[PDB]
């Protein structure tokens, strides 16, 4: 009865799941779009046709087709991010966790997974929504969206492969939540969208895009922002990559209709096998098929939108991890496995700089090199490793986010900024990698509350603190409970630019998160590359 | 009799002067050139015609015509650098201090004064050679040379005003020493030239110039080097400045002969009154009439000469002071007078950067600003002052010298590098100015040995140490006394790049003198300006 819900698309039947010696309701694999298959591959999503009968929503759905990571077969640290369900183009489903008994109209949080817009699943163990839903009494939704060429092949002008359809998949799940979440006890007027990495970029993209703004109340962005250098391409570059993808499969390249028709007849794994070939350079933290600045989903360039205040004005909470770049270098820079601690020579540093800033001319490479080299000690393998670590994280995550946060805060209605710098006591990655891209997620989702996962008592308390900040922000637009005695997370303002650390120590307030390097990345280096 | 010397130019009569608790011989105002007056203005020097009778060399000669500093009238700190004798175009004389009794063939040191190539005198109290000559038993010579337009007006292709004649004055005094110093007890095979600021650039220029190399044995350069950005100009820029000097004086500009003839009719002070007007930019640490890269004194560009080893190969000793920039900012950046300790707003920082790197485009100015700004704390008046202080000293003095050191050491026969960072206990300048441009000279010349000047006894010991380093280097090409128990001043090498501090504390060896900023000034910013 609790598990039986009549929606505007049909009746659904959920399942009762255990969580921390109690139970809650889960509705898994609810369809929100027509399967984007056959002649609908690369097309805008269509609403799911209402069904008769009872949709069985007790099991996780398929994951979208995607490149599977085989760098470290069997290693939990990488396997925890891979699809744990069968892959299929039939993947546009959402999941809902509902406190029990069902609330009347409580706060809703909607998760958007990351994965560079080429990978990701709503069904990962680390996205299990039951702990956050139970502990904070929120309705927790996780959506899905098409990735890779299936989500972001962009032949602008064509209505058959317009680009950005994976962003429209997300918007369609948000529309479904808007129309139906009230029947699961959720308040459609108090929906917070949150996501990490490409999920965080996505969240920012919905803040910008006029067509998405009314489908949510406020936003949380983790280690990602819409202006990230890897998160979008021009319509020309998207067109170039789509054609290059056809060339890699010996397709007729004479017309969009011919190219698209050829691509629609390849098996999914055939597109995935060639996906990495269309990139313009050898590079790390670059992805083949990503959103396009199309003049439709994004009316103008992201910078002009940010400059003019052309975005949803609300409250945002956002932040970064200390070592965003480490796993990208381990995976993509060969020098990082010549040494057990990944100390690297000066030659490998220079090579890595080229791989990490692939768009820079030779003068920009020197500028990057000079900014991150200790010329008193340039053969120090540790300083070389750490310098290139910072380059990757600053360029791709931290400084784009700081640019976004300063532009947004001029027009928005409240900004809260964090710096997550706790290394989990049970981490399986080597210590030099630090606080890795993605490893705040398990704290946000409450995993340290599970005794058998072997976190410390301090880490359970940190997880509880973070979940409550997140939910209280979702509920009120402010992560703090005023009237409490706890330390207060202060607003980020244009003038004082305050942020807090998130770790196991008592709260610290700082100002101007990595301002020195982000002036280099956000102001000086683009001016240098614009000059030459 | 000891005071009577027969030279190849005629007999000279010197004077016995007291030094400390003893006495020494001095031969003051010996002419080495025909007075460059009348039609000889701007012309290459001519050897002094031998005289009959006895030249009375018992008093200091006139100083050359020059801009007199009146910024702080009566203030000892600035007046100690102004002419203390009458100014005259009849100024090509030299001074010699000779130990008593006369040595048979002792080490010779020849002093070349600085002053931006637009000022300077051989007769300043701080250049009194008697202490060094007495204490170290060397024959000490100080020369003079024409400064300003008189010495460096350059209309290339003209034989009436060819440029570089002030350097040819220096060379002709060196030739006089070569021909005659044996008659004063000096060894002409063991002559060291040394000078500070423009005198140090000059010393460097005789190392480069083939017509000078055989007139000295080894070289000492203090706070100056031949490649400094203020120390030379192209022939085109020298010609532009000379023409602009005529324009300022309503001269006929139709030809070199007419321009020169007009210029030769003006009183010296009329040239000096308009000297600063020919500079191409508003600037500090830039001077109007300086050596020209002419293809004769300098056969090719300084950089190509340095790169190919086209220079005298011998031993050099050289170094810099801690705060080369400070008095240039006091004099020329009005922000340094708004506040007692010269705290500097951000606006005045940015203006000073423009004044200090006047040749840079906007991208280069931003590069400089970024490199010297603490963006966590950009309104700190102390940090802004110190940052602009370091900009001026690094750009104009320290990093040019480091570039010269590294090029020279690839081909030379022994390099010794120092960093002078003692602030005299009796300094009359405010504390923020630190170790000022020129204030190591008084230690080199042994003024702390004079009790009436209220130096500390530890500063006397430091002066004695430096005089002994300098003279021992002049005598042997190594500042260290062999078979000694003191710590050794190490050779500077391409690989280890060692230098010492000069101060009252025990000797410390360091490596890579200001390498971080000098990579910026010597490698990156030039590449940036060349490319953009
Ligand atoms: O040319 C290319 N480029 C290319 C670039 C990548 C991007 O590598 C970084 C990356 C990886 N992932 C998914 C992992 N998931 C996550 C984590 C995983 C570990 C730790 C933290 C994590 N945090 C996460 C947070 C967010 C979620 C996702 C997270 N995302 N980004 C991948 C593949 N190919 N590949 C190519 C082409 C031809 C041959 C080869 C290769 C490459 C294939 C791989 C190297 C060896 N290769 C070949 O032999
Ligand atoms: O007008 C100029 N420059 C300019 C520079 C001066 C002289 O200032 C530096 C100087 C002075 N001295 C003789 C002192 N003797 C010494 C010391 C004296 C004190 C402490 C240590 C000492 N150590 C010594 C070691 C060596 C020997 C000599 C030493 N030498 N250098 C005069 C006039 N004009 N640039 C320019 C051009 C166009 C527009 C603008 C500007 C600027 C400047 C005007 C405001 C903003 N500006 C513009 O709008
Ligand atoms: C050049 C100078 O300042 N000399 C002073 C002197 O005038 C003063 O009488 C004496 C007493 O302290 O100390 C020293
Ligand atoms: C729904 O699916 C689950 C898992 O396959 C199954 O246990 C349950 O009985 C199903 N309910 C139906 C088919 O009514
Ligand atoms: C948010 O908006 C309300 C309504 O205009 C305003 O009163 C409040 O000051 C704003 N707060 C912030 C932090 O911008
Ligand atoms: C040398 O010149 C000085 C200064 O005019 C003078 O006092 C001295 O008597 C002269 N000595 C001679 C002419 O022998
Ligand atoms: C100086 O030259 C001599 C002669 O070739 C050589 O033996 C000596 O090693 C050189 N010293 C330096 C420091 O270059
Ligand atoms: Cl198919
Ligand atoms: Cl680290
Ligand atoms: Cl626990
Ligand atoms: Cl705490
Ligand atoms: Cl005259």
């Amino acid at each position: 009865s609790e598990l039986l819900v009549n929606t505007k698309s049909g009746k659904v039947m959920g399942t009762r799941v255990p969580v921390l010696s109690s139970h809650i309701s889960a509705f898994l694999g609810i369809p929100f779009a027509e399967p984007p298959v056959g002649n609908m591959r690369f097309r805008r999503p269509e609403p799911k046709k209402p069904w008769s009968g009872v949709w069985n929503a007790s099991t996780y759905p398929n994951n979208c087709q995607q490149y599977v990571d085989e760098q470290f077969p069997g290693f939990s640290g990488s396997e925890m991010w891979n699809p744990n369900r069968e892959m299929s183009e039939d993947c546009l489903y959402l999941n809902i966790w509902v406190p029990s008994p069902r609330p009347k109209s409580t706060t809703v949080m909607v998760w958007i997974y990351g994965g560079g817009f080429y990978s990701g699943s709503s069904t990962l163990d680390v996205y299990n929504g039951k702990y956050l839903a139970y502990t904070e009494e929120v309705v927790l939704v996780s959506l899905s969206y098409r990735v890779g060429a299936f989500g972001f092949l962009a032949l602008h002008g064509s209505q058959e492969a317009p680009g950005n359809v994976g962003l429209l998949d997300q918007r369609m799940a948000l529309q479904w939540v808007h129309d139906n979440i009230q029947f699961f006890g959720g308040d459609p007027k108090t929906v917070t969208i949150f996501g990490e990495s490409a999920g965080g970029a996505s969240v920012g993209m919905h803040i910008l895009s006029p067509g998405s703004r009314d489908l949510f109340r406020r936003a949380i962005l983790q280690s990602g922002s819409p202006n990230c250098p890897w998160a979008s391409v021009s319509v020309a570059e998207g067109r170039r990559r789509a054609v290059e993808l056809g060339r890699n499969l010996n397709c007729n390249l004479n017309s969009d209709e011919e190219l698209i028709h050829c691509l629609r007849e390849k098996k999914p794994q055939e597109l995935i096998d060639v996906e990495w070939n269309v990139l313009p350079f050898d590079s790390i933290f670059r992805f083949s098929f990503v959103p396009v600045i199309d003049g439709e989903f994004f009316p103008t360039s992201l910078e002009s939108m940010l400059n003019s205040g052309n975005f949803k004005k609300t409250q945002i909470l956002l932040g970064v991890n200390k070592d965003e770049g480490s796993f990208f270098l381990l995976y993509g820079a060969p020098g990082f496995s010549k040494d057990s601690e990944s100390k690297i020579s000066r030659e490998d540093f220079m090579s890595g700089v080229k791989l990490s800033v692939p768009h820079a001319n030779d003068l920009g490479l020197d500028a990057v090199t000079l900014q991150y080299t200790d010329w008193m000690d340039d053969n120090n393998g540790i300083k070389n490793r750490d310098g290139l670590d910072d380059i990757v994280g600053d360029h791709n995550v931290i400084c784009p986010l700081m640019h976004f946060v300063n532009k947004y805060t001029k027009f928005g209605n409240g900004t809260y900024l964090y710096f997550f710098n706790h290394r989990a006591s049970n981490l399986v990655w080597p210590e030099w990698m630090g606080v890795i891209h993605g490893y705040e997620i398990e704290f946000v989702f409450g995993l340290p509350l599970v005794k058998e996962l072997n976190y410390t008592a301090e880490e359970e308390a940190l997880s509880r603190r973070i979940m409550h900040y997140w939910a209280t922000f979702a509920k009120t637009g402010n992560p703090n409970e005023p009237h409490s005695q706890e330390s207060k997370w202060p607003l980020f303002t244009t003038k004082e630019q305050k942020f807090i650390d998130l770790n196991t120590e008592p709260m610290k307030v700082h100002q101007r998160l990595r301002v020195q390097m982000c002036v280099f990345w956000n102001q000086f280096l683009p001016k240098l590359l614009n000059a030459t």
